[PDB]
């Protein structure tokens, strides 16, 4: 409903090679009409320096989540997008096991794409909710 | 002026051993009276997949350098700080290099922390803006 | 259910006497067990200079209904409630008629409340996006 | 020097007539090169129901502020400019006097305009910080 480009799990995950998520673990879980869903360890690769996964690492999942969401909404061979303006309150901490992200459109205008991300640890608590513009600009 | 740890590179770059710093590459610089400056490297990474520096991965350097410089500024014998809230603004792209983040306090509050965080690429020019929020917490 | 004091829609309006809320013509209309919602007119008292709804304006009906949500949730007397850091995105520009706020929890901590606002103009359609938290301070 | 249109603080102020500029008593004060300043009374018209500056209100200022600066920095006879995403924290609370905001350019870009605006009370210490960007839009 929402996606221009069937997204597909293997291929986005694939498109990672060589590049942040691939080196901290992201996995592009699942999807639907609605959201895209993606999750990362939390591990010494995400950990800041007392164990407790960074707060920057929270923000670099919302981001390649939301980014990849924008890539599977525009016309790819007219536009790309890029992050625009983020923010995210961090709401939980978190030592182990994985981060799981999901994204849904708030707004996809012509020229700014928002998206409301939330994250949450394995206990299913809200650890995480982030929001994030993306501009959309001509090839 | 500001810190009541007297800042020393070497131990704040040793501290991050096994934690997304390190594997990063995120680099103390340097320090003065008033600010604390960390860099990191624009490579694979730090890349988003089509090359370009993460979004997220400005917001790491931000956070690691925000927090430790809260770290540096409170009794770490009765508190600790971590991240609250983040926000960024996205100026302009990098590809290669580094990106230099400096960290400025706007306040030092007993219980949160508020820091402006300037980013730019090896050519000068602003890439992006931060602002954290830290809360700090009794031990 | 979220609340802790029962939402009365008289007393909250009542309360805003001598003060912005009242000045803009803000009026908390609905509450049920999970969100708390005011409109305000979107007239010359919130206009900006060309005509459109003041996007501060905007922020000032999130900040204004986040801010009672969150009272109506403390214990009042040993705390009270100011706001700590807010956000919005403008997603359209509306130009008459009324601006509808509607709030949600993210998060209720201890120290800090997260409230998610949405706001809309007649049409339906949204018209900006908030994230307000709170702090909660011992009177 | 930022300035296309040489700012004129009559006009700036003459032009906030209907509109909430007005309501609130918000006038543009001062400008130098870099720099644009408005102030606003801390009072009925902008308290909150406790009797502290509402912490909108200070949006509503920034806003205003940061609008104003861009008109100054666009092409009027091509574009116009509207918020896109604002954000604050809410440093120190204000019961009386006035509240200074002073607005300065971190990126005047073609599409976006991204403003820091610093704000205080008559002790000079600061009182809230803004981040306000602005969508630069053809006619």
């Amino acid at each position: 409903s929402l996606w221009r480009q069937t997204p597909d799990l293997e291929q986005l995950n694939a498109s990672q090679k060589n590049s942040i998520g691939d080196l901290l673990g992201i996995r592009f879980e699942a999807f639907d009409d609605e959201s895209l869903t993606a999750s990362m360890p939390v591990d010494s690769r995400t950990h800041q320096p007392f164990g407790l996964l960074h707060g920057g690492a929270s923000v670099v999942l919302a981001e390649s989540l939301g980014s990849m969401a924008s890539y599977l909404c525009v016309d790819t061979s007219q536009y790309y997008c890029v992050g625009l303006e983020v923010n995210a309150n961090h709401l939980r901490g978190l030592r182990s096991g994985r981060v799981t992200a999901v994204a849904r459109a708030i707004h996809l205008g012509r020229t700014t794409h928002v998206w409301d991300i939330r994250l949450s640890g394995d206990d299913g608590k809200p650890s995480c909710i982030a929001r994030l513009t993306m501009a959309v600009v001509p090839l």
